[PDB]
DNA sequence: CAGGCCAA
DNA sequence: CAGGCCAA
DNA sequence: CAGGCCAA
DNA sequence: CAGGCCAA
């Protein structure tokens, strides 16, 4: 029999889009100087050792799409970001041909030069790090002296800034000339720093582990030999990464009495859970099935995460185990490997006398060629002959919520906890 | 020498749709009758000579695309009619 | 199009495109409603709905 | 047969909108710099580049 | 660099770079005043190719910025050379050749 | 037709100096650099007679 | 082209 | 045997 | 990857 | 030697 109808299913349309960004960053051979960081608050007291690995933040939408793209990316809904890849190549490396300190003559033609390299210090459950701007010392200018108060949101805001430049009605238009059009190198400020407790003022069982050996844990070449050379060469294919929701469905509480039923999910847990945990071990693990969270599209939406734009350069990409889908689905907690990489801090020529690490060092730059590609998809569906695009209700998406209305999300400053990246509450901007 | 930047020119991303219908249509077998029709300010006295084909709209963009699809479309700057 | 780095997308001037008007404002476009004219479809002033 | 010092360079504008009443256009610049070529120019020494 | 409206010309933004122009375009580039004004007695003279072969040298880089509060000199160079073809035409980069 | 000769621009990218500034942004002091560019240039006339 | 969603 | 004419 | 636009 | 631990 001839088929004068077949099940052709609905028309979806699909399209996929290709950012592209490349950077050229420059990053100061800090040395290895433990600073003191007092107590405050909850944070208690530490020690904190500072190294010359400047973090490449390719965790963030703002490294590989420019203010137009996103934009235009807003007016596409149901967007998806799929994988995201970073080439990193090391140009020659800058060392300071003298120290500057007139009363020697350090000055020497022969240089030794090494590139430290370092995928997923981040994730490590024993080494306790995060990525910190430093404060340097007037005569030492490559030896940290304490920590400027610099946020990872004004700090990726301010990267963001140097790689678009500002607004052409800015007064201070001129003080950024964007790396996007010009090319030009931007200076890195944001250095992986390894912390361990500070016991001077602990009552009671001391912890005297002192650090834990962190360049275990990391590669070093010679940077004389890596001129023009691939350094790291990462992709990362995400779990779930919604750039913007999906397109909302017919609300079938409209047409259904049967909206608020009940079915049986079997043995499988078709909601999510919050794991919290407390290295105090005060408490133990807990996990909470059906934590507070509201839909990011449909009648009673909550759209701030999205509208906030937290995702730009606030929040990282991925988002696994913030966002539901209402339907049987298997969700998993997500990570993005953390990339530093630096110039290890080239001593003084000059003899000290006693057996210690040096305390003077050369100027050294790291010059590193950054490419990045995103790669997004987006869809179109039309369950629907009138009103626009709808999608199904099985691809309705909620996003964790605190009580107070804030959104929860996925953040990578803060240093893991039993290799865990946590989520936290979104500031409003 | 290795070529640090290369032409690649600009971001432009290409989106190519399709819309499909089915129709079924139901013509009268019209009979060929000789219809007088009026003078009417510049339209001239003239004679109609009816006939029973039925015209097929697909010129036009309704035949193709829904209502959303069309309201949806409306979100796409530069899209062009292809081929139909 | 990108052709900028801000803003939104633009495209290249050159993509810019124009519609024939009458001078009252409306629109002209084809329609293929009227008989031809020496096998040509006119151009006629759109009416708004 | 001597050198002579070239002071004639590209320069890439953009609209000003400090001024600018009604709709800004707020664009910035085009990256101007993915239409350009750039070579290491240690490599480059007597090698014909255009 | 902030160039100011005058007259016809609006408010705009300049971004500067070191790509200086070669002036292959013109006659006085390829031919000296002696063969200028010796071409003048040709009548119906048209120019038919012009070709332009540009070869670069090693380029220099100061050892030093000159600030004596730091010690910025080095041995190491990253050096890089920019070529531009057919920039002026593009429609959509409005640049011009400027001092 | 309309014509165009396609224009021609050469340079050396500014040099960074190897100070350190404080502040996630372009270099703001550069060392002096050079372009050294030999140019071969060959122009063809013809007339009549 | 069906069975816990389909645009997987 | 259709799309700026067909008797091209 | 240039010459009357490029996303042809 | 990276992505929910590594000593699996």
């Amino acid at each position: 029999a001839t088929a004068i109808l077949r099940p052709i299913g609905l028309h979806v349309e699909k399209f996929q889009q290709t950012y592209r960004k490349k950077w050229r960053f420059l990053t100061s051979a800090n040395a290895n100087v433990i600073l003191a960081e007092a107590a405050s608050g909850e944070r208690p007291a530490r020690w904190a050792l500072t190294t010359g690995m400047a973090s490449i933040p390719w965790e963030y939408l703002f490294f590989y799409m420019s203010p137009a793209e996103y934009n235009r990316m807003k007016n596409y809904p149901g967007t998806f970001a799929k994988s995201a890849s970073v080439r990193i190549r090391t140009w020659n490396t800058r060392v300071a041909f003298q120290t500057g300190d007139t009363q020697t003559a350090n000055a020497t033609l022969n240089q030794n030069k090494f590139l430290q390299v370092a995928k997923g210090i981040r994730s490590i459950p024993f080494i306790c790090s995060t990525n910190r701007k430093y404060t340097y010392s007037d005569t030492e200018p490559m030896q940290p002296t304490g920590f400027a108060t610099l946020t990872s949101y004004e700090y990726r805001d301010g990267l963001k800034i140097a790689m678009y430049g500002y607004d052409n009605d800015s007064p201070d238009f001129a003080k950024k000339p964007p790396a996007d059009a010009t090319g030009a190198e931007i200076y890195l400020q944001d250095y992986l720093t390894i912390y361990t407790n500070d016991a001077r003022a602990t009552t009671g069982t001391k912890i005297l582990a002192g650090f834990p050996p962190y360049k275990n844990f990391i590669e070093e070449f010679d940077a004389s030999a890596c001129i023009n050379t691939d350094v790291v060469a990462m992709d990362y294919d995400f779990s779930y990464a919604p750039l913007v929701p999906q397109f909302a469905p017919v609300p079938n509480n409209l047409i259904t009495q049967n909206y608020n039923a009940s079915y049986p999910a079997g043995t499988k847990n078709e909601v999510t859970a919050a794991k919290t945990t407390d290295s105090s071990q005060a408490t133990p693990p807990t996990q909470v099935r059906n934590a507070p969270r509201k839909y990011i599209q449909g009648p009673n939406a909550d759209t701030t995460f999205f509208d906030e734009e937290q995702n730009y350069l606030r929040v990282p990409i991925e988002q696994g185990g913030i966002f539901e889908e209402v339907n049987v689905e298997t969700v998993h907690d997500t990570q993005m490997p953390s990339i530093n990489v630096g110039i290890r801090a080239v001593p003084k020529l000059t003899t000290i006398d006693e057996t210690t690490q040096a305390n003077s060092w050369l100027d050294a730059q790291g010059y590193f060629e950054v490419d990045c590609v995103l790669t997004t998809e987006s869809v179109d569906p039309y369950t629907y002959i009138k009103g626009g695009c709808y999608s199904a209700n099985t691809k309705s998406q909620l996003q964790y919520f605190a009580n107070d209305g804030r959104p929860i999300a996925k953040v990578y400053d803060n240093p893991n906890v039993y290799g865990r990246m946590q989520m936290i509450k979104t500031v409003k901007p």
